[PDB]
Formats: structure tokens, sequence, C-alpha cells
């Protein structure tokens, strides 16, 4: 899985060009915040404002771990 390609065409629309805020908060350190798995939550299912299911299985799971490494 490509999960760069994944999140600048599935999240900047909201977390910005470069993961740093736009109408949503910031994500480009989110692994200094979130665990792996608690990423991956976020991404299958949403959380506050966030809808769920953006992304799915090996992509959701691709992008969590690229996330993860962000701190
Ligand atoms: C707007 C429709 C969104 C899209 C598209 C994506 N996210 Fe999002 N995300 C959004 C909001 C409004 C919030 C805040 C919810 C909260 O209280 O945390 C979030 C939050 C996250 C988080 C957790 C907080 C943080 O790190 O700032 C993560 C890790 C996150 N979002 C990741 C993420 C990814 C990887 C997306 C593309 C697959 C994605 N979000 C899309 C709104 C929106």
């Amino acid at each position: 899985v490509d999960a760069e390609a994944v999140v600048q065409q599935k999240c900047i629309s909201c977390h910005g060009g470069d993961l740093t805020g736009a109408s949503a908060p910031a994500i480009d350190k989110a692994g200094a915040n979130y665990s792996e798995e608690e990423i991956l939550d976020i991404i299958l299912n949403g959380q506050g404002g966030m809808p769920g299911g953006i992304a799915k299985g090996a992509e959701a799971e691709a992008v969590a771990a690229w996330l993860a490494e962000k701190k």
C-alpha cells in the first residue's frame, strides 16, 4: 500500500496538505500522541468530529503504521 498517496487522496481535505491542520487538527506528529492501534481505530471508526469509514483494511493499517512513526 502506498500510505502517503492514500493520505494525500483521503485525509488532506480536513487535515491540510502537509498534515499540519486545516478545518480539522494537525496529524503530522500523530505518532507522538497516539499508538498505531489508536490511529487505526480512528481511521476505521472515526472519533469525535471525524467520520468513520474513510479507509479500510490493509489501506487503513498501512496508513496507521505510517502515521504512528511520525513524531
Ligand atoms: C474531515 C471529513 C476528515 C477527514 C477526511 C479525515 N479526518 Fe481525521 N479528523 C477529523 C476531525 C474533525 C478530527 C478531530 C476529532 C478528534 O477529536 O480527535 C480528526 C482527528 C483525527 C486524528 C486524531 C487527532 C489528531 O491526531 O489530530 C487522527 C489521527 C486522524 N484524524 C487521522 C485521519 C486520517 C489518517 C485520515 C485519512 C484516512 C483522516 N483523519 C481523514 C476530520 C477528518
